[PDB]
Parts: structure tokens; C-alpha cells; sequence
């Protein structure tokens, strides 16, 4: 009716397997230079994560059945219920309106977060589906996500110390660091810079998670352990 | 070496197929209660149209290989030439990155466009990634595009006259449009409003068109016909 | 290298996900034409059941990691353990080795079975593959086969001794067991023919279950309570 | 209503992109061994590339929208239209109906060309599915398949003669053939063995073709070069 509507036969299916957790995770497109545009402090900056979470909530609150978020450095990742039909369950359509509604959201949000500091420029947002087949696999997957989160803070922490403290070059630093156990980072931080690692903000050395508690609440508790999972049943409990 | 690594094995593969066209069509989502909410000029608004154009520039500019884009209305296409490798050609990158991209160019520049009224919420974005095995098929689909274009300006634009302009209910409008031909709409706004379809504004009749000639440039002409793609020759005709 | 070599690019992935139950399940196609031409005896054939399962455990004997199979009518589905990684867990792989060596037993062992009827053709056979991410998903797929062996087999005997021994005609047959009951049709066996349908055959009313016990045998018990998980827990409890 | 029922929301789409050109190739599995033990002969044996053929003819027969076979050795293509809608275009159903067909024949027609020697065991085949966006990719996937052939053929008509006529042992054979080139090994043959490689049998050359000329006939010529395909043209200019 338009000799021109067979193109649509060119479409493909991207149906998520159906009864499994499906899982969009963000990063965010070359922040190595963007933190730098923006001087973010390093090793952690409240401004930036705090805006990437609220953006993640806005993600949350705008489209369906997410039941839990998980961030840390330039990542989020959001976890639709395993029952969700939202979109027939098609991988794109979890992914662009995931992406698209975050990149908005984090210009838009930006000055509640870095009054001062001028945005430079609209950035950009690398954007992956997941399926995981079941509660210990995702459960695993953000285990997987958190322990990162501590192997690069522990890292960074010292990285920093001995280059914003000691004065030693970023090559100096790294050669430094090299084959140290995450015990000798620690023994590092105390004696070298007086720091106490497990005294750093619960932010910085956990991430920040998000569940519905209804709007979604940011915590810096620990999501590898049982006591979590244990104390909000709901989440990997539900139907289907 | 996180026992939780193996979480990795769930990822998927979802590269387009070789040497093939590659599309990333955007959807600005719930964009009729955006455009009510932001009070978008009827049938056509030029801030609205050049915005998405401009985020659409933005795109062209940030990622790779992109040799032409389409867009009307609250869509836009982007055509990545065949040969590209970009992301091992894996369609979720293609369509995240546009998406993302797009949206905070979106939020970003808005201030550009819309000078005094003022953005509400940042929006979302629909995506969808597609693969045309052929030169003829990608300009088939960009013709069906542009086509629709047309369909859709010429029944809005006597419809908002007939609402704005004779003081029609939306639905006395449309019953007195229901079963009208291409000719009828025509010799109505002729009749009328005494309009000229034909003399309406390039960019609402026929789109937009970027193409690269280097930063990439607006041009409002026909693509359907074999002049445009006479012309511009480097677009087609590159390699794999 | 033969400047042909490029058209390997476009052979796409198809691995199963990973760490989850891999189903192969075969049909006969065209077999009610196939019963037809040679002469199956209705409602059930010893022949061409016992063929079927021989075939089956040709291909549990020639290809790998198959933990159990389970066949009824023209039909017979393959179980391959969650940990395999036979072809890279390529969904063709499994299809092909699966459907090819099946025919080509059925062929080749049709005389065992059918010492007298010959094989009038080289028959066909309809193949999928599905994956199930968990021991329960699995589970109810078995049952759901099972499950249909039972309501076909009361269906069909019923139907047939209407046919066969009142001398009903196919039509008359069909709407006289319009809108009954399991227990309805048990009353008509009983009273009509004196029929005690829980006393046929097992492998009539149950289907064939194969496992290794080593070689695969036959079993035409229950496989939808527990009694036969408990005591064959070798095979959902296996690794991965 | 099975409350089993569910589980067919597990099956996943595998569907064929759209008016493309979709192969099936098989594999003789484990035909290396298969030949041994039914004592092929070398390098080249009737018996086994006729009856493949055979096969062949009957998948084509049988299915629905092949217009071209080609097959060499132990492997065989088929090509169905590009505007097929057979099963949905469904991978699967494509992968399985010719893997089976093929396999019941090839046990089937056995008889027809191995009177003598007895089949001793049913065997299996590998397949899978490839789509090709154009004419000129299916031609080189052809042609790449037959020049696979010329490559083997070449070599091994070498090889076997050194070994069955100058007695030289496989691995003498082989490091004798190492870095030689194609005029080399002409040489060879023409020299040693007064062979001619040139008239050669035009099926261990070229391979066996099949089209439909009404049946499917076997035609062992080139078709790397146009001649074929301009002698031919109802084949590639066929619709959609």
C-alpha cells in the first residue's frame, strides 16, 4: 500500500528467553576523558556517582518492571522482573529505552550535582542485555559487579594516595603496586597514608543499589552475603 | 578467579550480518503527550524538527561510520555504511549508542531550539536495529521513510486547518477526511484555506536528509527519485 | 585465499545459552500419511513404537552427553546435559546429528520391527531446539509430553473401538466423544467394550522413557511425580 | 490448560532474513571412518558420490523451493529461493527436514549402487544454515564450494597415486607434496603416472550440480564462470 512497506519484513525478533532475568547494563562512552573534561576528583567523586544514581531512579521510575539497580564508577545495571512481557520481552527495546532515558536524564539532572562545574558537552552511554537463567546467576552477576567495585576502589584508593600524597608518577604508582595482594594495599594505605580502608565512605567501597521500598532508595550495603537477599524476599521471590 | 565470573557465559552474540546495511531507527517515546506538554506547533514545529536534526548531527559527528540519516516527525534513521566493523558489528551497540547519544543531545541542545519554553522532563527514546541485504532495499526503506513523510504532512496539515482554521472538532475533521484521496487533501487546502501544499516548507513535505560534505549537512530534497542518489554516488557505491 | 572464502563471514551464532537444559525433540512428518500407506495398527503400534525407540537409542549411542530421552506416538525428545559443550553448544549442531541420525536408523533398523510390512519411502523428520533454564522448566516439558501421551492414548482408544468394534464412522465417532470427560471416556471403555483402560499397555498409556543403566533402556513408568526423579537423581543433580 | 502448557514459551524464533538466500550444507559425519570400513575407494568413488547425489535428488523432490544443489566428496548444498516462506522461513525446519530426508535415502537407496558391499551401521550427518544477502555472495559460496573440490581432487589424485602406484608411505606422500603448487602436482601426475589430470571424470573434477530441467538433473560442469549462470538465469532472476 506503499510498494515500499516490505522493508518491514527485514525486521528481526529479539524475544529475551521468557521466565529469565534480563539485565541492561550501562557505561558510560569514553568517561576517561570525560572525568577528566569535568575534573572529576579522584579517587571518587560524589557529584558523579550520586547523578549517575539518580539518573539510574529516573530509569526505574520512568519505564517497567525494574526491580533492582546496581551502580558503581560509570556503570549501572537494571534487572527487570523475570515475568516482564513489557515489550515481549524484545532485547532492543530494553536496551534504547533504558540508554535514552539515563543520557537524558544525566544532562538534564546535571546541576543538581555539579553546580558549579559546567557540563562541556551531551555524553554518550555504552548499552548490553543480559539473560540470566536463574536467582543464583543473577545473584552471581551482581556479586560479580560489587566485588569489582571493591578490587577498584581498594586499587585506586592507594593509586592515588601515592601519586596525590606521595608525589610518585602514575608510572611510578603502578609499578608499585604491582603484584600486591589486596592485604598489602591495605597494610599500604595504613602505614604510607595513615588511611583505614574500611572507614572510606560505604559508597565508594560498595557501589549504591536500588530496590522499591514507593520510590526507589539508594544503600551502600553489601549484596554478596545472604543478610540482604534475606531481608528483602520480595525481590527474587516473585512469580514466574 | 571471582567465582562469579562465569556469569560472563550468558552473553550473547548479536552481530549483524556481513557487508550488510545497517539502521538504527530512534522513536521519541510518548512524544504526542511531549509535544502537548511543550506546547509543539501544529501540524509542523520548527524547533521541534530542527532539534531532532541537530541531536541527529551530534551522532553522525560522535560515533563512526555513519554515511547518511533520515528524520521527520519524532524519527530518525541512521545508515551505517556496510564494510563497518565498529563494534564487531554487534547490534546492541549499534542501537545503544545512537539511542544514548541521541537523548542527551536532545536535553543538551534544547535550549537552542526552544529559547523560551521551557523543558519538563527529559525523554526517552525507542530503538531498533535493522539489516537490508541490498542498495535497493536501504533505499527502499529510506523512501518508504520520506513517503511516509509525506503521507502523514499532507493529512495533518489540512487537518489542523480544518481544526484551526474552520473550527472543526478533531472528529468532525476527521470523518470529513475519512476516504479522501492525495488530490482531495489538495484540492481542499486549496478550496479552504487557500493554500498551496505544494509551496509549504521543503524541510515539513519532504524531511530531513544529513548527509556528509566535512561535517554533515541538512538538505530537504527528494530521495526517492535517482537524482539525489546520481548525485551523491560516494554514498552507495562504498566498498564490501 | 579463493577470494570466495569472504562468504564464511556470514554464517551467524547460534549457541544455546549456557549452563541450561538443551531439548531436541523430533516428529515424524506427514506420518499420519505414513501410517496410513504402511498399515499401523490403530490406536497403537508395537512396531512402530519400538522402531521409534531404537532409533532413539542409536542417537543417545552416537552422539554425546544425551542423559535421557523420552518418546511417544510420532514424536521423541532428547535431553542434553546442562554442562555439555558438544559443538559449542551450536543449536544446528545439535538439530542435524540429531534428526540425521535418527533417520537413518529408522531406515536402517525398519526390518527388526516390520519384518513383513516393506518400507514403501524414505520418510522425514520435523526438529527443534529448545532450552529450559532450569531442572523444573525441564521437568514440566517432560511432563507436558507425557501428559499429552496420556490424553492422546484415552482419546484415541476410545475413538477406535467406537470405530472398530461398534462400527461408528470417523464422524460419528468424534462428535459422540465431543465434550467429555477423562472419566467419561474411561465409562465408555468399560461399559461399551469392556475395556479397563489403566490395564494397557504401558507403553501405550506412559510412552518411553530412556536412561542409561551401561546403555540406555526402556522404561514405561511415570514421569511426572517424584517417585522417578528420587530415584534416578544422577541426572538433574549433575554439575553445572 | 495443561498447566504444563507454558513451556512452549521457551521456543525461541529463528527466523531467515528476509528475501535472502538460504543454504543448507551437510556433512557426512565422521566419513572419514565411514569410508574405511565400507571400503571406498580412493581417491575418488562412484558408488559413494552417486548415491549422495541420489539423496540429494530426493531432498529436492520431496521439500519445497530448492533451485540449486551442489555437492562434492561427502558434502551437498542446498539453495532454496530467497522469496521461500516454506516453514516461516524458520532455520530449524530448514536444517532438519533436508538433514532427515537426506539420511533416511542415503540408508534407503544404498542397495542402488552398492550391491555388494553390505552397510554396516546407519550413519549420521552435520548441517547447518547460512544466509547470504545477494546473488553475487551465493555464487561465491558455490564457487568456493567447487573450488574446494578442484583443491582436494587435485591433491588427492596425487596423493593416492603415489602411494597405491609408487608405494610411498602416507607420510612420505605428504612431505613429498609439501609447498608444491598446482602445476606442480600436474607435473607430478603426468610424469610419474602418465595421468592426465585434465581428463579426469568431470564429477571428481567439478562435482555434481542438480537443477531442475520436469526433475532434478545432474550436470558435473563449471560453474565458477558466468557461462553456467547465463546459460541458466531462471535460477538467481527468480523473484523477491
Amino acid at each position: 500500500k506503499s510498494k515500499f512497506e516490505y522493508v518491514r519484513d527485514f525486521e528481526a525478533d529479539d524475544t529475551c528467553l521468557a521466565h529469565c532475568w534480563v539485565v541492561v547494563r550501562l557505561d558510560g562512552r569514553n568517561f576517561h576523558r570525560f572525568a577528566e573534561k569535568h575534573n572529576f576528583a579522584k579517587p571518587n567523586d560524589s557529584r558523579a556517582l550520586q547523578l549517575m544514581t539518580k539518573c539510574a531512579q529516573t530509569v526505574m521510575e520512568e519505564l517497567e518492571d525494574i526491580v533492582i539497580a546496581y551502580g558503581q564508577s560509570d556503570e549501572y545495571s537494571f534487572v527487570f522482573k523475570r515475568k516482564t512481557n513489557w515489550f515481549k520481552r524484545r532485547a532492543s527495546k530494553f536496551m534504547t529505552h533504558v540508554a535514552s532515558q539515563f543520557a537524558s536524564s544525566y544532562v538534564f539532572y546535571w546541576r543538581d550535582y555539579f553546580e558549579d562545574q559546567p557540563l562541556l558537552y551531551p555524553p554518550g552511554f555504552d548499552g548490553r542485555v543480559v539473560v540470566y537463567p536463574s536467582n543464583q546467576t543473577l545473584k552471581d552477576y551482581l556479586s560479580w559487579r560489587q566485588a569489582d567495585c571493591h578490587i577498584n576502589n581498594l586499587y585506586n584508593t592507594v593509586f592515588w594516595a601515592l601519586i596525590q600524597q606521595s608525589g610518585l608518577t602514575p608510572v611510578q604508582a603502578q609499578g608499585r603496586l604491582q603484584g600486591t595482594l589486596a592485604a598489602d594495599k591495605n597494610e599500604i594505605l595504613f602505614s604510607e597514608f595513615n588511611i583505614n580502608y574500611n572507614n572510606e565512605l560505604p559508597m565508594y567501597r560498595k557501589g549504591t543499589v536500588l530496590i522499591w521500598q514507593t520510590k526507589p532508595v539508594p544503600l551502600h550495603c553489601d549484596i554478596i552475603g545472604d543478610a540482604f537477599w534475606k531481608e528483602h524476599p520480595e525481590i527474587l521471590d516473585e512469580d514466574s
